[PDB]
């Protein structure tokens, strides 16, 4: 204070090599004015003090377009890992002095600090922030949470609604949802703007929207399996990989005619999708991207099956089965919109990816290690049933003992010939390891897995119908007849009757007089 | 036995049907091959047949068969062995961990349903 | 300490914070810089690796008779370095003789399969 | 504790003149004639909000130059 009352600039902006990433570097970007540190340091009183300046900016964005509000959020990390003094740090700078032009400020890459608590993923200042109930009258206009009534302990609540959903460009919910690199996303999508309205919008449209992309795709698969399975056998070599008939009764005409426009309209609604990310090839590609590269292989592998006539080659019907396959394989993706068996859509997404790749790359190993080494005494100049003319070479060893995972039928002790002691020996060895001690893992293994994910798996169900849902409204350029909200419901601010909002149900808790309210209590609107 | 199979098997059945039949359809479009089983010209070889010999790979079903099936039996046998690696050591070892969970949960207040 | 195996105090002693400056010397801890909450740490690192004979590395990795050792190494010193020398050559030097043990495997399989 | 057992036998299994510089060496403690003591460089967050007495340098991150 006294280089203060000494006159020393309140406005400067420290550059340099610091504010670097890699943050096992220096790098400790704070915003290089002196207010940013101040509330960092976790020093209220001097942040006081830098206030009672009068030539103190704090409008001024610095080197990245940051203002006070930006890299504040970029120190918010955990919880744990903090007292929670930035969030009334952030609380007491707005109360002291606050206007909306500070806050609709955005940055060098243009981006909105509201909305870089959503790029960031810091969880809970954004959970502070959406909420942000003031209390005092003179300012209250500012707030996130307005009072609609109250009547005590059940409450007409009210979030402000103003940059969430996507009637602009790059609303919060279009980062949360297309975002990677968090892993809190599903954990933060838990709060009361995200949760309710998501569920508001699946219910007047989205649950329709899906079960009629469900049922065309479903509709599809059945007349894939008809057209090539009942009559293409006729006797000849012509290849005709779509059923034609040209002749009266078009039913296989209009087999033809169907499949091939779905295909090609899947291909180029996952082609644009496809697009549209980058993975580091494996976190979202395998988690999220699945699916999607699941399509756009399926559908260009049926459309090569028309291309199997032009030179008429010898794969012409046995590609045209391999998408039959997995055109069943992938309406696993399409049960995600019921309740119990969404839960179950996740189960079958991390084992395969945590437990099973772990399995088979030592399964294998021993599938080679024991093969290679039965294929040996297998030779014996007496392989299988008077060796001059039928097999004995090396995959019958192989399919020998890949038979035994289940029944084989019969097990040969058999003229194999030179010391068949060590050869059974090996085989009650593969006994020892692959049936009773390596097999048996996976299902102990499973079982940590399980109940480790399901506290937690509801929460990825709920992201995935997420995924979807703004799909459906990406591929809507309607003029949105669905409202899925209360719109331009008025304000406090005597100007500002704008601002489209919600309503929703508080319980009984913090038994007190309420001050703020906004009408005389009535549960819906008058009339 | 009667929360299990109406939270657990449920589930289960109605994603084991569809690779039942997924799977089901598709190796009986290579099973045709104008050489079904044992010269095929009066025996059988249509589709129920490549339903019960998959049907059977549940449990011990003999011998299988890599046989002379015929455009491109690595195809085939590549069905087989990815039919193998969903619904023997994936699918169903999924329940198995699945009912540890539950019974669990359940029994220390089952007593008081029974009740 | 390595020897006995008595983890608490060696706990202690690595650190060894001075703050007094007529005897900050003999600490095993020194503020490079601070800068207030993301600070420069700084072990002493005098008897630690082997650049002489039986460091405290060394016993702590080669003895018996402790079933502590797993959660000994937690530590700073002990942790992170090993996480530094397994970066610059160690990484590469493992992938070395598997390829090369690997590489011997095939040799072994083709001359004692095919002819 | 198993791949710290075997990246020591490779040490161990490597006379070499020691090229691999696992350290920053020699750096200076603060006593004035021991400017030895190879040492170490690691980072710490946020507790303990006080001031700092002790210090080595006029804080860069790395070495300056």
């Amino acid at each position: 204070a006294v280089l203060i009352a000494a006159g020393a600039d309140v406005n400067a902006h420290a550059k340099g090599v610091f504010f670097n990433p890699k943050y096992q570097h220096e790098g400790f970007y704070f915003g290089e004015t002196p207010l940013a540190l101040a509330a960092c340091t976790n020093q209220p009183e001097i942040v006081q003090l830098l206030m009672e300046n009068e030539q103190t900016d704090i409008t001024s964005q610095d080197s990245r377009g940051n203002n006070i509000l930006h890299a504040l959020v970029t120190v918010a990390e955990d919880f744990k890992t903090q007292n929670d003094f930035v969030k009334r740090m952030y609380d007491m700078i707005l109360l002291r002095s606050g206007n909306w032009e500070l806050e609709t400020m955005r940055n060098n890459d243009g981006l909105t600090p509201l909305q870089l608590a959503a790029k960031m993923g810091k969880a809970e200042i954004l959970k502070y922030i959406l909420s942000r109930e003031i209390k005092e009258k003179p300012l209250r206009s500012l707030s996130r949470k307005f009072t609609d009534w109250a009547y005590g302990p059940v409450s007409s609540s009210l979030y402000d609604l103003t940059n969430v959903d996507t009637t602009t460009d790059n609303s919060v919910l279009e980062i949360i949802v297309y975002n990677t690199n968090i892993d809190n996303r599903h954990e933060m999508l838990t709060l009361e703007p995200l949760h309710t309205l998501l569920h508001t919008k699946w219910k007047k449209f989205a649950k329709y929207m899906f079960f009629l992309s469900f049922c065309f795709y479903f509709f599809y698969n059945i007349t894939l399996t008809l057209v090539s399975y009942y009559r293409p056998r006729e006797d000849e070599d012509l290849p005709h990989p779509l059923a034609l008939t040209h002749k009266m009764s078009w039913l296989q005409l209009l087999g033809r005619m169907f499949v091939l426009i779905w295909a090609t309209c899947i291909s180029v609604k996952e082609g644009i999708a496809i697009f549209l990310l980058r993975p580091s090839d494996l976190q979202s590609i395998l988690s999220d991207a699945w699916f999607h590269f699941v399509f756009f292989v399926q559908a260009v592998l049926v459309i090569l099956s028309v291309f199997l006539y032009l030179f008429a080659y010898k794969e012409y019907l046995a590609c045209l089965v391999l998408a039959m396959a997995l055109g069943w394989a992938n309406m696993l993706a399409y049960t995600r919109g019921f309740q119990s068996m969404g839960m179950y859509s996740v189960m079958i997404q991390k084992v395969i990816l945590h437990d099973v790749l772990k399995f088979l790359f030592v399964y294998i190993l021993f599938l080679l290690g024991f093969g290679v080494a039965l294929a040996s005494l297998i030779e014996k100049c007496s392989k299988d049933k008077k060796d001059c003319s039928s097999y004995g070479s090396f995959s019958d060893a192989v399919l020998e003992l890949f038979k035994l995972t289940i029944g084989l039928g019969d097990l040969n002790i058999q003229q194999n010939s030179t010391y068949p002691i060590l050869f059974l020996f090996l085989l009650i060895t593969y006994v020892i390891l692959t049936f009773v001690l390596l097999l048996n893992m996976l299902i102990a293994l499973m079982g940590e897995t399980v109940e480790n994910v399901s506290k937690e798996s509801e929460r990825i169900w709920r992201l995935q119908r997420a995924r979807t849902i703004l799909e459906f409204e990406k591929m809507l350029p309607e003029w949105l007849r669905s409202r899925f909200r209360m719109g331009e419901l008025c304000k406090v601010a005597d100007e500002d009757f704008r601002l489209c909002l919600r309503i929703n149900e508080v319980k009984w808790t913090e038994w007190k007089t309420h001050v703020s309210f906004l009408n005389e209590d009535p549960g819906p609107i008058r009339r």
